[PDB]
């Protein structure tokens, strides 16, 4: 019922799926049958590349790309990784990381003080697409600290033109 828990502790110990089969007396294929999504994130938290995990758990690079989803994209974008930086860790193309992007991946960077042009070059291939996908909540997130001509709009793109389509005029000066 929870045998997958008695396997994620040997992974964080440094052992490999080959050694997890011997220590637990089981077979190597059965260890591959207990490797889930949760057992992969912990190995993208020690900096290990996906190709390293291809030789840690013995799974194919085709079979590790099955498990890695948008969740690790947020985690790596959070740390300090960028555009091509993430793509090399996971063997994916940068476009595959573009196909795993969203507004939630952008909020965390507004929640670390970055600007539109700052994140446009961090995640790569972004310019007005960031401005296209800056939500009202991000401008509403700063309603407690509204205080510029266009820098509460430069962090979020441009000028009051943006802070007029994403909020009213009574809250332009609020």
């Amino acid at each position: 019922e929870e045998l997958r828990r008695e396997v994620r502790e040997l992974i964080e110990e440094g052992k490999t799926a080959e050694e997890i089969a011997e220590i637990l007396g089981l077979s190597v294929d059965e260890i591959k049958e207990l490797i889930g999504r949760r057992e992969v994130r912990e190995l993208i938290e020690e900096g290990k590349t996906a190709e390293e995990i291809a030789e840690i758990l013995g799974l194919s690079v085709d079979e590790i790309k099955e498990l890695i989803g948008r969740r690790e994209v947020r985690e790596l974008i959070e740390e300090g990784k960028t555009a091509e930086e993430i793509a090399e860790i996971l063997g994916l193309s940068v476009d595959e990381i573009k196909e795993l992007i969203g507004r939630r991946e952008v909020r965390e960077l507004i929640e670390e003080g970055k600007t539109a042009e700052e994140i446009a070059e961090i995640l790569g291939l972004s310019v007005d697409e960031i401005k296209e996908l800056i939500g009202r909540r991000e401008v509403r997130e700063l309603i407690e600290e509204g205080k510029t001509a266009e820098e509460i709009a430069e962090i979020l793109g441009l000028s009051v033109d943006e802070i007029k389509e994403l909020i009213g005029e009574e809250e332009i000066k609020k």
